[PDB]
């Protein structure tokens, strides 16, 4: 247990923080690249310094089975990552990068447990292009901005998630529980809705947006 | 006034209905064809027999403001006929021919005043192949395999009406009320439904259509 500790400009070995647990640590501009951090715990950690925008280095790493809580990850770079039952919850990831991270395993075996848990974070315009989140639990976020360009979210709950005006025909969304969102701009005609699950309430703004004039 | 009359194989002359008013009247195989029906008006009349199966001809009839109430209809030939006005209430129509027929001007100058007036009538197995039926009163009618192909229907009052399954990508439907209808197999990723009006409780089977899953 590693409990309020300020970490600056420091390069991770990985010795320094094996099987560690992390709260209220402070790290500024620090490398944690290509270490093993598979199910590390970071619990009310900071990440980003927000006066002088130094972000952390994540590049590579493995994150299968890590879980932040309440963490500042804004600007961190997770590139590259391997993120099999990575754990988010409630973080601050404005502008966080998972280019090239690995989420769900290609060979996707329906079932009811999720490949992935990232829920109740700013997601405010982070990098997920072409990233696979298949299968897993991504409610309560916030996307506005985010790059979901050729990416899938094929399988996953999304519910509460607030997205804007996200470009929907190039995200996959087949089987997905956008239940409690908002779904500006979305068109019936351009993206495939199979298997998605939606309210009652919802109907009305998708249908008007193909010209529809729905009445009580 | 012509009242509780039988007409067999009659090839109907001008003189012979004049401005004229029929009811009770049983026509059995007559022609009327190229005569001006102009504001003529036929209440509980018959024109097909049910046993022979004779129907009766009005072809290139003017029809214009002409009014047929509870009448049968049954395999009527009205094709080439002139139409503007015309009233059809709660008429037995099954195969009614209006091919060639013209109802709504092509100068079509938008208002709330409709073209014609086609309601409570069983149009099943009707040919309606290339009509003007543009903001038209059309409530309430059965329309069972009928030919709309090539068809207008912009603008007017459907509502209340049976389609089963109709060619719903051969007609046009832009502007109409489609409020109380089953609309069964109509895709609106291939329909164009702009403008057209619809109820709440009619949502849900749409969506359906396209593979969405609708929740309370």
């Amino acid at each position: 247990m590693i409990k309020d500790k300020c970490f600056e400009g420091v390069r991770f070995e990985q010795q320094d923080l094996e099987g560690e647990q992390f709260q209220g640590c402070r790290f500024i501009g620090c490398n944690f690249s290509w270490l093993d951090l598979a199910e590390c715990r970071f619990v009310d950690c900071s990440f980003y310094d927000r006066e002088s925008e130094q972000s952390c280095l994540l590049q590579g790493c493995d994150l299968r089975e890590a879980s932040f809580l309440r963490c500042d990850l804004t600007m961190a770079d997770c590139s590259r990552s391997q993120c099999l039952g990575l754990e988010l919850r409630d973080c601050q990831a404005l502008g966080i990068n998972f280019s090239r991270a690995s989420f769900a395993n290609q060979i996707t075996v329906k079932s009811y447990f999720c490949e992935a848990h990232l829920t109740g974070n700013n997601f405010s315009y982070a990098n997920f292009e072409g990233c696979l989140l298949e299968q897993c639990e991504l409610s309560g976020n916030r996307w506005q901005g985010a790059n979901l360009f050729g990416a899938s979210l094929a399988g996953s709950d999304l519910s509460g998630s607030e997205f804007g005006q996200i470009d929907w025909a190039s995200v996959n969304l087949q089987g997905c529980d956008l239940r409690q969102c908002d779904l500006p701009g979305l068109d019936l005609r351009r993206v495939n809705l199979d298997g998605v699950q939606i309210n009652e309430d919802q109907q009305q703004a998708l249908l008007e947006q193909i010209g529809l004039i729905v009445f009580p």
